[PDB]
């Protein structure tokens, strides 16, 4: 009835210390399915590992993870931000260069025994929309193709989008792509962060009454409703969790408000050291080091304040209210991004009493 889906990361296994996130760390029915984040689109269009040991180590040790947990499917991801579009967008440009990629792409599953692929194009732009149509298109009929041929169940195949609906418009057929695609990843987060001069939500549930026009959208609800109504059938849209938070540097640590002026990003965090981004983890760090909570109840998220530093994340509370809100409004499940983001060794949070994944674990629990 419900969707329940984990971003596993392969550059997760650098982080120092007790960050260090292995397959081992992952627990048995937390995700019906693990998208592996990513494989490496190349410039020719092949796919090939992106990690020199996901074929020989990682890979592996994900599907492991079967063994006690029979139904988890496996999917390759391949894209994301850092990787960008310019391969994409000529990948997609001719049938020819998209039969190598798919074709690439179907040995390299086979290969290393993926159920299906996740495709995270970020994202497709007006030239790039009837390609992006053609190639999903494509992909589903060599699957289909394949399966009948080799007598198997068809390769799943999903697509990571983007939230912002004026993306949506540009780069997405979306009855077309619904009729093609298993269901769609809402990237419903990321809609405000270190690049803006103010603090804002990273993913509120609702949107703010303080909220300028250009954002009335850029909320979990709307953002889900705007897929809605272009022709995306409810069931097919996944409801991004987001177990990081983004912040800012205060530029008055007096004003510590949703909307207080900032001058630069967050400084860099003991274990993701990325300036403007905090793992939830690394959130339990700094409450017990007495930095103070806010909730707010008009977008349902917290953040969090100590000294001039400012964030906004996501906690016990607000992924509640996000899962009872799938829920209620009948959307197809949820998915998490990250698991290495989770307190998944249970170990660094306190309000939990040492309970592993404490926000990831009420997808099972809310969603069954």
């Amino acid at each position: 009835k419900y969707v329940r889906g984990c971003y596993f990361t392969n550059w997760a296994q650098y982080r120092p210390g007790n960050g260090k996130y292995n397959p081992e760390h992952y627990q048995a029915n937390l995700c019906e399915y693990i998208f592996y984040a990513f494989a490496k689109l190349n410039d020719d269009f092949t796919v090939d590992q992106f990690e020199w040991n996901d074929i020989d180590v990682l890979y592996p040790g994900v599907m492991k993870q079967k063994s006690s947990q029979p139904d988890l499917k496996v999917l390759l991801s391949l894209g994301g931000w850092n990787a960008g579009t310019a391969t994409f967008k000529k990948m997609a440009a001719t049938y020819s260069n998209r039969a190598k990629f798919i074709s690439s792409l179907v040995s390299f599953l086979q290969q290393n025994k993926f159920d299906g692929f996740d495709l995270d194009w970020e994202y497709p732009e007006s030239s790039d929309k009837e390609n992006y149509l053609l190639l999903c298109q494509e992909i589903l009929a060599k699957f289909e193709e394949v399966a009948k041929c080799t007598s198997t169940s068809r390769l799943l195949f999903t697509a990571a989008v983007s939230a912002n609906p004026k993306t949506v418009d540009a780069g997405y057929d979306v009855p077309a792509l619904a009729k093609v695609l298993d269901f769609v990843n809402l990237m419903c987060y990321d809609f405000h962060g270190a690049w803006e001069t103010q603090t804002g939500i990273n993913s509120p549930l609702y949107s703010r009454k303080e909220d300028s026009s250009e954002f009335k959208m850029w909320n979990v609800e709307q953002s889900s409703k705007y897929w809605s109504d272009k022709g995306m059938p409810k069931k097919q849209i996944i409801i991004g969790l987001p177990t990081y938070g983004r912040g800012w540097t205060l530029s008055d640590a007096s004003k510590t408000d949703i909307g207080a002026p900032a001058q630069g990003s967050s400084t860099a965090t003991e274990y993701l050291r990325e300036a403007g981004v905090i793992s939830y983890y690394e959130v339990c760090q700094k409450l017990s080091s007495g930095a103070k909570r806010v909730w707010d109840d008009e977008s349902k998220t917290p953040y969090l304040v100590q000294g001039n530093q400012w964030f906004s994340y996501d906690d016990v509370e607000s992924m509640k209210a996000k899962i009872n809100w799938i829920k209620q409004e009948n959307y197809g499940g949820a998915f998490v991004w990250t698991l290495d983001y989770d307190d998944f060794l249970g170990s660094f949070c306190t309000e939990h009493n040492g309970k592993k994944y404490p926000l990831i674990s009420l997808m099972q629990e809310i969603l069954g």
